[PDB]
């Protein structure tokens, strides 16, 4: 059996931002789950960039990526972000949200054995049919923020099948933030309409695991996806108030 | 061949905290040191609490420490650090640097392999008088800036002589902060008389090593270890300024 709480005083988090979605956290020490709405908490959602976590896990597993030194030199096609227009390492490449490094272990790794693995992982539902290095947006594939949750706590245990040395370079290259309150390791997402943040905060005695997603109307308001869960974060003391 | 360059101006950075000793950096790319004060980035101390890092490894690589989550129960005794009375699993007993949990690592390890696994590690003078359980509390265990400098290059790149899951398993424990400009993994140290700040700063592009220590005549100016080593990082454009 799994425990939610429905916790709606969260919705003025979104409603004092002009926006509308929804924060999923997981307390993993008394397996208790929270959510603002647990409608949309369940509501399946293209997984945009938050899909470089399996991607990554998938790539490792496989050889494509032999560790996160390995070189992915740039293809030389000039892209409106500035980041993505030079070389990168598996670290960076999450840290920039590099879409052309992603499509090429994509294409590396295959529909067939990319389709296996993510049956393996219990990623979402899955329909890939000649769209693998663009299924995450297309999609493709949907994956609600209570399914965030469970991949995540998986990963966070060494649990998906892939060896352990995987998915420790996949967490180490999740490394989001880190200070002497706590250490998040987490993907940001993207894609026309939909803004995701999901990973996890680790503190001394306890780890909280999130999901949260957005209604992007535009690209604008990006800087909400983590504000927004931060606010949520501070308000349930998991986190210092700044 | 090492290539050294001595930076006196750094000397402001203690003087202005009414401070002395020293800090040792290493650029990884351009295999180049540098330091305010050669003689004494050579000088050899008791490593204390940095003893935690090979300490931590040995333990792993024997099976002392079976993973970053196993327990080692609060034993009941009330000791002065607060932190130190509860249970610990390796990254907080790292943190908060909690001697009765290390003591019992190194009674386990014992002598032999202990003096075997430094000799191995080539660190500092690689001498475990007198006892299992203090000598890097107070004997004849010294070490030198230059010297944790070669001992963490090793560890960055998996190079000791230990499994890579050791290694890595220890660089998350060694996890102090990140944010989007830089990653620290480092270890505070404390024995009367001196302070150690060791670890090394990620950067997209680089790793910059440090080593410091620092004459500390009382438990008074702890804040100092990583408030000077920042300052020195500031002025080397290697973090921004806050």
């Amino acid at each position: 059996m799994k425990e939610w709480q429905e916790n709606k005083s969260w919705n003025a988090h979104f409603t004092e931002h002009k926006s509308q979605g929804v924060v999923v956290l997981w307390n993993e020490n008394k397996q208790q789950g929270f959510t603002n709405n647990l409608k949309r908490a369940n509501q399946a959602f293209l997984p945009a960039s938050t899909f470089k976590i399996p991607n990554s896990l998938i790539a490792l597993d496989l050889g494509v990526v032999k560790d996160e030194h390995q070189v992915f030199k740039w293809d030389g096609q000039t892209r409106d972000i500035a980041t993505w227009n030079r070389d990168h390492n598996l670290i960076t490449a999450m840290k920039y949200s590099v879409v052309p490094v992603y499509q090429e272990f994509a294409r590396q790794i295959g529909e067939a054995r990319m389709s296996k693995m993510l049956h393996a992982f219990d990623y979402g539902n899955e329909d890939i049919s000649g769209n693998v290095d663009s299924f995450w947006l297309d999609g493709g594939i949907r994956i609600s923020a209570t399914e965030q949750i469970s991949f995540l706590r998986k990963l966070y245990h060494n649990k998906l099948h892939v060896s352990e040395r995987s998915q420790r370079i996949v967490k180490q290259a999740m490394l989001t933030e880190a200070n002497g309150d706590y250490i998040i390791r987490a993907k940001t997402g993207y894609s026309p309409k939909i803004g995701w943040w999901v990973g996890w905060v680790e503190l001394d005695d306890n780890v909280w695991f999130f999901a949260m997603n957005m209604d992007m109307p535009t690209s604008d308001g990006l800087g909400l996806r983590q504000a927004i869960t931060k606010e949520v974060l501070k308000q349930e003391k998991i986190i210092p108030l700044e």
